[PDB]
């Protein structure tokens, strides 16, 4: 059996120059079923057992672009044992958004922590390990201009998988937004796979069009669901979508502080 590792992240973060350094000019290239957008896939050069599934550069998970749709799918289809995430080393917080909801579809991620080299330039700096503490992934630095960190970010994706890793560390938010996803997940039941649910509880919070359109849900599962909707959005005096991006930055921001 293959090691699918599904590689994402932000456009222009490096995935496309890490896929040509870790596939080599061994592709294959095609569409997604239905739609126009670009389905790209290589063996890994030095160890063809694994192979890369390319998943367009996006910024978020959202339900409004086709790309952000396919990877969507494609990640909770529970096709991929691993995700490789691409992000960029000298625009961090930006590009975490992204992990933090990677790693809430449960696929276990792995961090290539890309442009180290331009970051050194910059008069920055990042602690590696203590941001792979914090973050509850694996994190490896890596220079798709430089050639470095490729292979070694490569084999711990290959063995951070649905198969090795065991409990999900995902990012905690606010005890207040954690009683709305904990009182979703109570309301969604079986609904959804485990490994998957709270993704599936954040979106619902969120009111995401496509996941509210795609399940299945009773009257008194969707009645359940509006309730904690609407007394959350009351004890944060914000809407609800605005909630979840304001935990996901803070979460972000602490990790941050606490790597540095
Ligand atoms: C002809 N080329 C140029 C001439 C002048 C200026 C830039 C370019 C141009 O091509 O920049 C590319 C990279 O080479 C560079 N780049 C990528 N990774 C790294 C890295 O680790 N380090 C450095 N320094 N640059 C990198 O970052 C860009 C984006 O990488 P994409 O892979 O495309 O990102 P997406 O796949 O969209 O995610
Ligand atoms: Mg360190």
């Amino acid at each position: 059996s293959m090691t699918e590792i599904a590689l994402i992240g932000n456009p222009a973060s490096g995935k496309t120059s890490l896929f040509n350094l870790i596939t080599g000019h061994n592709q294959r290239v095609g569409n997604w079923p239905g739609v126009t957008v670009e389905r790209k896939s290589g063996l890994v050069k030095k160890n063809k057992d694994l192979e890369i599934q390319d998943l367009p550069g996006i910024y978020s998970m959202s339900p409004y672009s086709p790309e952000e749709k396919v990877a969507r799918d494609y990640l909770l289809s529970q096709r991929a044992d691993s995700i490789l995430n691409v992000v960029d080393a000298t625009n961090l917080e930006r590009n975490l958004y992204l992990t933090t909801q990677l790693i809430e579809t449960g696929i276990p991620v792995t961090i290539a922590l890309n442009m180290i080299d331009v970051l050194d330039g910059q008069g920055k700096k990042i602690n590696v390990d203590k941001l792979s503490y914090h973050l509850g992934v694996p994190v490896v630095a890596t220079s798709a201009l430089k050639q470095t960190g490729v292979d070694q970010v490569v084999k711990k994706a290959a063995h951070t998988t649905t198969s090795t890793v065991g409990d999900l560390a995902f990012p905690i938010y606010d005890d207040r937004l954690e009683a709305a996803i904990s009182q979703i997940l109570e309301v969604l039941g079986n609904s959804v796979p485990q490994r998957s649910a709270r993704f599936y509880a954040i979106k619902l919070f969120e009111q995401d069009s496509l996941v509210e359109a795609e399940l299945d849900l009773s009257q008194f599962q969707r009645k359940e669901i509006e309730d904690i909707i609407r007394i959350t959005e009351e004890i944060f005096t914000e809407d609800a979508e605005s909630i979840v991006i304001n935990e996901r930055y803070a979460f972000i921001e602490r990790v941050c502080q606490m790597a540095e």
